[PDB]
């Protein structure tokens, strides 16, 4: 069985709408919706954890809580968000972290994810190649290498693991900062495979982003 | 003389129109027009020499042609297209290498490279950090490493350069695979100076990118 565990919780100010991102509308349904959607239409999650911000949490359980799917107060940043979460996320030998963020995610993603843990693979992420050529800078913005690129993944979400490795992960988080799972685990030594991403799975964090979307979803419709 | 150079030679086989993109029309106008009104929004630009497939070497003279605008037939590869549009560049203090699928890039970017260029940085790029985090990976796709999201930048064009750094560079490049301007500048270890892009800069490569692109267009349009 597979969780997901759902990153609600930040306040989108980048997104610039006055209220937290994950209830902005896209097509006038908000994020979390479509997120959620996604991860129901992929039809490999058993159980949905969500992270809201600690003040919606009651209206939230009213409004998008159930059986198998469960609101939790979120935390100060993304990792504490997720950590609080995992308290949740029950017995699924896998746990998926998506980004609500990411509304338009394609449930075939998700369930690549998912079969990539099921083959035995104990941590999986999609990526794809980098669009633009990425360089390394110095604090001062000056270029201390150009890395090869075909050996770069720009990394998206859901991203999943064997749920006793994330548990592990996490209880070793200090401070935060990071809001990549993948990260947490490379530091006990797991191993993460990166599985095809896709580019419909990005991250809406600006209103350039929305309208992006918001474009997305019109030429599917 | 600040020069642009426009490597518009290449077919768009990822766009998958079945002919070149950068005539490929967006808001009813080809890319090149696109990129060639920005370059001249900026102010800062004060001829342009456009590199196109031979084929279409007339008819774009005839479209693109002007007292600021030169075309030039284009190369095999980019890496030719812009040594070919080079000869043509004349004598040019600073040169600006700009990708014509670019083509709703933002004038203030344009002006923001060759202003650090006249600070006195020898070669000039745009660029924000990436939006999702970076990981490098081994030849299976298992994760090596995950370098410090903030100490990289995903880099756009225009690339300015002194013309004189970028012409010795282009004189030993090799044809084929290089289509970052100042990797080029780089193999010397010459230094290479950021300045903040915009998420605007995007390269129009996929029929998703266009649809995209034409949806900023119309935001944009009040
Ligand atoms: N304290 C936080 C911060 C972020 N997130 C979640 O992590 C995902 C990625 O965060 P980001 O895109 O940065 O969203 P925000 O933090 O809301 O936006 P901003 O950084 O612009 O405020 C989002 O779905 C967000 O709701 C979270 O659950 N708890
Ligand atoms: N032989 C070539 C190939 C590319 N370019 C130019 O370089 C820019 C960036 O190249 P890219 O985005 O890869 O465009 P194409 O090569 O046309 O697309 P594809 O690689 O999908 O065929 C484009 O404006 C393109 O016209 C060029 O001048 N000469
Ligand atoms: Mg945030
Ligand atoms: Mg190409």
């Amino acid at each position: 069985a597979t969780v997901a565990v759902v990153p609600a919780a930040g306040s989108g100010e980048r997104l610039r709408a006055g209220r937290p991102k994950a209830f902005v509308t896209l097509g006038g349904t908000p994020l979390l919706e479509h997120a959620l959607s996604g991860l129901r239409a992929s039809g490999v999650i058993d159980r949905i954890v969500i992270a809201v911000p600690p003040a919606l949490t009651d209206e939230s359980k009213l409004v998008f809580g159930g059986e198998d799917s469960v609101i939790v107060s979120g935390g100060v940043d993304r990792t504490e968000s997720v950590a609080l979460a995992l308290e949740a996320a029950g017995d699924a030998e896998f746990v998926l972290v998506h980004d609500a963020a990411r509304a338009l995610t394609p449930p075939a993603l998700i369930a690549r994810v998912v079969a990539a843990l099921k083959e035995g693979h104990s941590a999986v992420v999609p990526g794809l190649a980098p669009a633009d050529t990425i360089k390394a800078v110095d604090a001062n913005g000056a270029v201390l290498g150009t890395p090869e690129r075909a050996g770069l993944r720009a990394v998206q979400t859901p991203q999943g693991f064997h749920a006793d490795v994330l548990r592990r992960a996490y209880a070793r988080a200090t401070a935060g900062g990071v809001t990549d799972d993948a990260s947490l685990v490379e530091q006990l030594g797991t191993p993460v495979q990166i599985v095809d991403g896709d580019p419909l799975a990005f991250k809406i964090t600006t209103p350039l982003d929305l309208v992006l979307a918001e474009a997305v979803l019109a030429h599917h419709h």
